[PDB]
């Protein structure tokens, strides 16, 4: 009954915007099941603008830098997963560009989400207008943890257009919301945006 842990999900290297935000995502699995932890250089990472936003039992980690920093930020972080039987090590580098040094292509927000207030029962869709070199893909983030509309039985979809849509509100969809536009170039987030509920 033991299995060494391995990633399931890993961590992507990232080109970010001073001021903006860096989220690295790692995963892991293994039995017992196993804790993720982000470090940098060997030390846990914790502090004003670096937070670990646990899920999955801890099995998961999301390392969200904010607001982020050139030079400071520009590093290899950790995530290093653990269970009785093992230890592994994935690396993961952050870029930050100053807002001057832009490459052209750099994915920009063209017409991020607003403040949203929705009936509960009923259908809220928050918008997101990206432009890049290449075309961006979009994604979102609800409360610093990325959202998976395809493990969402169906009661969140991303559309064609990158907009987010909750099919029926209820009040554990309210949160803050962010989307985030990605390319070869690198990644911008979106200002946040509220969702918020109001009695049927
Ligand atoms: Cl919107
Ligand atoms: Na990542």
């Amino acid at each position: 009954g033991e299995e060494p842990p391995r990633f399931i999900k890993e961590p992507k290297d990232q080109i970010g915007v001073s001021g903006g935000v860096a989220s690295f995502v790692c995963q892991a699995t293994g039995d017992p099941k196993p804790r993720v932890t982000w470090n940098k250089k060997g030390k846990k990472v914790n502090s004003q603008r670096f937070e670990t936003i646990e899920f999955d039992e801890s099995a998961g980690a999301v390392l969200r830098i904010q607001p982020l920093r050139t030079p400071r930020d520009e590093n290899v972080y950790e995530c290093v997963a653990q269970n009785s039987v093992g230890e592994i090590t994935v690396h993961a580098k952050l870029t930050v560009l100053r807002e001057d040094q832009l490459p052209s292509g750099f994915p920009n927000i063209d017409m991020g989400p607003q403040l949203k207030v929705v009936e509960r029962t009923r259908t809220a869709t928050m918008l997101c207008a990206a432009s890049g070199n290449p075309d961006p893909e979009i994604t979102w983030f609800k409360d610093f943890l990325p959202v998976d509309p395809s493990a969402s039985n169906g009661r969140i979809k991303q559309l064609r257009s990158g907009a987010l849509q909750i099919e029926s509100s209820e009040e554990t969809d309210q949160g803050k919301y962010e989307c985030v536009a990605t390319n070869s170039a690198g990644v911008r987030y979106s200002s946040p945006a509220n969702l918020y509920v109001r009695v049927r």
